[PDB]
């Protein structure tokens, strides 16, 4: 599973993530890769090293494939699939694209296909948002950095009160009881569907992070986005039932998105 660090070639800076510097490279001088350079004291290295075994066995076309690790060095490196068009949230905000609703529906299907794969593997993402989704050269949308939230050492991210915590993508049982489940990832999907049809708009945009958690409890749910059909909104709304047991599964939601495009 270990990748040779000298087998990698740094070519361009892909930005900053939770674990620092991310770069574009090439493995063996032919195959494209993304290199996450883990910043000192940002990750639970020990726990991540052991769990990378299970993460590598997860192979779905709409999931950002972890090719391997460089663990016999400081900083340690994570080699993943390269997505040319970058972050889905940034891609949704670029007005130039001038997306059809059929394209936004296709984006949802790409995230849902990946999530049903993760559900069938009893694997939680734990931070499903557009910011953690990527876009390749073919415009194919893929689920990224799934489960890596467990190894984040950063205090502002781990705490439900913190400035980095995914408050807006979180259901009431998470914000209140720290009750993470399949249904907490299910709530996040409805928020991601909203981000897509809202074209990268921030959920609960008018509100502050503190004011978001208060309204979410009172039963305030996201409105119907301008680009969303009545049938498409019924799908994102079904993810936000107060009783987690009443929310559907990624399997059902997948069937839901596919019936909607056959009737688009
Ligand atoms: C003008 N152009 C210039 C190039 C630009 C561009 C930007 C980019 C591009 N590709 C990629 C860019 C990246 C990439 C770059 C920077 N930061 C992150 N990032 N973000 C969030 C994140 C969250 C977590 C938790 C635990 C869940 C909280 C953990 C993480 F480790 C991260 C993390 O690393 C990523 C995603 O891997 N990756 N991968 C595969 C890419 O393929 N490709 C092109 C697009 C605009």
């Amino acid at each position: 599973w270990e990748i040779d660090p000298k087998d990698l070639t740094f070519l361009k800076e892909l930005g900053t993530g939770q674990f620092g510097v991310v770069k574009y490279g090439k493995w063996r001088g032919q195959y494209d890769v993304a290199i996450k350079m883990i910043k000192e004291g940002s990750m639970s290295e020990d726990e991540f090293i052991e769990e990378a075994k299970v993460m590598m066995n997860l192979s779905h076309e709409k999931l950002v494939q972890l090719y391997g690790v460089c663990t016999k060095q400081r900083p340690i490196f994570i080699i993943t699939e390269y997505m040319a068009n970058g972050c889905l949230l940034n891609y949704l905000r670029e007005m130039r694209h001038r997306f059809q609703t059929q394209q936004l529906l296709e984006m949802c299907k790409d995230v849902c296909e990946a999530m049903e794969y993760l559900e069938s593997k009893q694997f939680l993402h734990r931070d499903l948002a557009a910011r953690n989704c990527l876009v390749n050269d073919q415009g194919v949308v893929k689920v990224s950095d799934f489960g890596l939230s467990r190894y984040v050492l950063d205090d502002e991210y781990t705490s439900s009160v913190g400035s980095k915590f995914p408050v807006r993508w979180s259901p009431p049982e998470v914000l209140m009881y720290s009750k993470f489940s399949s249904k907490s990832d299910i709530w996040a999907f409805g928020v991601l569907m909203w981000e897509i049809y809202s074209l990268g708009k921030m959920p609960y945009e008018r509100f502050t992070n503190s004011e978001t958690a208060e309204h979410i409890a009172q039963g305030l749910r996201l409105y119907r986005p301008h680009l969303a059909s009545e049938k498409v909104y019924t799908i994102m709304y079904s993810c936000w039932h107060e009783k987690a047991d009443e929310r559907p599964t990624f399997k059902i939601l997948l069937s839901n998105i596919l019936d909607v495009m056959d009737e688009e």
